[PDB]
């Protein structure tokens, strides 16, 4: 009955969100960059079996190309995002495109006239970078009023700086635009996302949350960096993320931005669990021993306050199906 | 101006509840077993400088003795509770009298005819003892549907068994009674309570949370027992518990039982924080190193879903003032 658009149907979170929407009885429209690439989009034919799913070609770099996909939709889930750290001139190759691609899609929402709410998928990368609070030696609970320090990041350009800046600025810009055109925009801010999805060529979070099993050095360094900063990592099941996105679309009183997170283990806790549950990978939990650090953690309360309920609540439930996904994707060798 | 009764004004939580009630403009009646004991009850004189405070004598074993104190009260906070010392017949000396004493006070609430709500202070001792969830080696999140297993406890009588059975049965019987007599009963279930209160003789109530600084062997054993069971401990600040109790009395939609908890450190996290903030006590965090264990934790969501907010959200804030209190009580030498 109601219709929704999901940008980046070939993506990890995008594919999972399409599945939820179809299961929930939505007509769905999704965009990919090359609808003919079955290497990336073989899942779309399968998803079509669950309900009305229509595929469009669109590129965030190409103005107006989202017009057709967004037309008629009651809800638009802005999931697709450049990402890809690369380097060189991040300001012109990551940040500016990130901002413009977002406004590109926003304008299609205005053109459609039908869009009752836009859900923007951002990231706690736009929340956590508070150099006043990291390194003061105290614990902190960061909430939705916390914004990553764009000025400090541009001045000092630490690792992943363009990523946090991209997210902060595209969120601010989309909110300004939504303000100006009287469109309702809600933003969700996930932590590390765990779990299986329809997408056949995903990597993204799966590499990181599986890095103790694969030994992938980039993912391992990412996990250790988060813990050295926060004293913990933060995790959420992809299906809870998708349900939170739909919750925010459907509940009229939802407003502003929302952290989405459920379980906050130390790496030693996470490695201990993984080594017991999946001994075939040889995880050594002592590889992740660390002194206790003050906790700089994310508040889970806003979604809870507004009535949302997570279904994957223990560490084991958060890891209920990601290993098999990683195997199928070749991220894990067996 | 509404009027509220707190049973057991001499006690740790009771004195803190009275203080909050006066600050929020309530007239307060409280009970002690010997109003003439001004050593034990000096704080009640002090608190009278905040607002109307009236002391009554009453005893849970003495039928009717609470009549005068609850009379004319809008709300009644049932806080008083027996200390519980190893008894030859726990059923006859502890469990049955805990039920009867609770009913005794319930009756006085009915008799008053004015009691909008009764708030029962209990504890997660009535929640956590689950032979399946504790022994199955998996992580779990317990919520307010979880009750300690009275039959298993009577069958195997582990340590503290009588304390849990007492809490479970007295809560069940008080709800039975409240149903039949048409009086609203809400129950709060705190975890370990930390922080300063007005009571001058409350030594025994904060022994555990300071045991790392004091070396109190009984307190250390309790902390380790809980960690052995749950993989962590659970803490809440006494002032958040008091604020939660007031919230549950004042908000008509509140119903049933509520866990009250905020911060769940491992012992090594707790010890590390204490060692650095209060080095003068020679805490050795390595004394508390431990294997990562499946987390059997408490859900914090019910109070949050209903709009309550905690003010002591970091480990440091939860410990913001308890050390000075322990000095004043003589738990800590300096
Ligand atoms: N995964 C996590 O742990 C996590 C955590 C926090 C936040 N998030 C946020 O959630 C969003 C989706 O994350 P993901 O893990 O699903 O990443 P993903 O699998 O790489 O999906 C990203 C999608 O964006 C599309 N895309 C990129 N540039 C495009 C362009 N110019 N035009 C059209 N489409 C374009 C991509 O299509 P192509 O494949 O054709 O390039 C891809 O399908 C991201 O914004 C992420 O930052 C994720
Ligand atoms: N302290 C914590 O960390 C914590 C944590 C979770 C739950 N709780 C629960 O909160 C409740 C209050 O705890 P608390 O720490 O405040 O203990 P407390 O300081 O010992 O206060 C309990 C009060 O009960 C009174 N009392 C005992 N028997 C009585 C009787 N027969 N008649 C009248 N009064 C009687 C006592 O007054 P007398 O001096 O006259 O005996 C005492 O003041 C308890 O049920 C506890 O189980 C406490
Ligand atoms: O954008 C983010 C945020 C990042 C993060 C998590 C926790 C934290 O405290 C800080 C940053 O984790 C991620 C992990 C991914 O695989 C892909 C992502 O896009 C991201
Ligand atoms: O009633 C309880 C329950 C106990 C507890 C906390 C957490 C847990 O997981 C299990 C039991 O903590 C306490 C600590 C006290 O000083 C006094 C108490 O009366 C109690």
């Amino acid at each position: 009955m109601k219709t929704a658009c999901v940008t980046g149907g070939s993506g990890y979170i995008g594919s999972a969100l399409i599945k939820l929407l179809l299961e929930k009885g939505y007509a769905v429209k999704t965009t990919v960059r090359n609808p003919d690439d079955m290497e990336k989009n073989s899942h779309l034919k399968d998803l079509q079996k669950l309900g009305p799913l229509t595929v469009f070609r669109a590129d965030m770099d190409e103005e107006g190309s989202f017009d057709d996909a967004v037309a008629g939709c009651d809800y638009v889930f802005l999931v697709a995002a450049p990402l890809h750290f690369e380097a060189q001139d991040p300001e012109k190759e990551q940040i500016e495109p990130a901002i413009q691609g977002t406004l590109n899609t926003m304008r299609s929402c205005v053109k459609a006239g039908t869009v009752r709410r836009v859900i923007l998928t951002s990231s706690v990368a736009a929340v956590y970078f508070r150099p006043d609070l990291l390194g003061d030696g105290h614990g902190h609970v960061l909430d939705e009023d916390s914004w990553s320090d764009v000025d400090f990041l541009r001045a000092h350009k630490p690792p992943t700086w363009s990523h946090c800046v991209s997210k902060v600025l595209l969120e601010k810009e989309a909110g300004r635009f939504a303000e100006e055109h009287g469109i309702s925009l809600v933003t969700i801010l996930p932590v590390i996302v765990v779990g299986a999805a329809p997408a056949p060529k995903a990597r993204s979070s799966i590499v990181d949350c599986l890095s103790m099993l694969s030994g992938d050095e980039a993912g391992l360094a990412m996990l250790r960096a988060i813990q050295k900063t926060s004293g913990e990592v933060q995790l959420v099941h992809v299906d809870d993320l998708c349900r939170a996105e739909l919750f925010l679309a459907e509940n009229a009183t939802a407003n502003g931005r929302y952290i989405c997170s459920r379980y906050h283990p130390t790496l030693v806790e996470l490695a201990t669990f993984l080594a017991q549950k999946y001994p075939q990978y040889g995880v050594k939990p002592t590889d992740f021993d660390d002194e206790e650090r003050p906790r700089v953690t994310m508040s889970l309360e806003k979604l809870i306050r507004e009535g949302f309920e997570y279904k994957h609540n223990t560490l084991e439930e958060i890891y209920d199906n990601v290993v098999e996904y990683g195997k199928a994707l070749g991220i894990l060798p067996y």
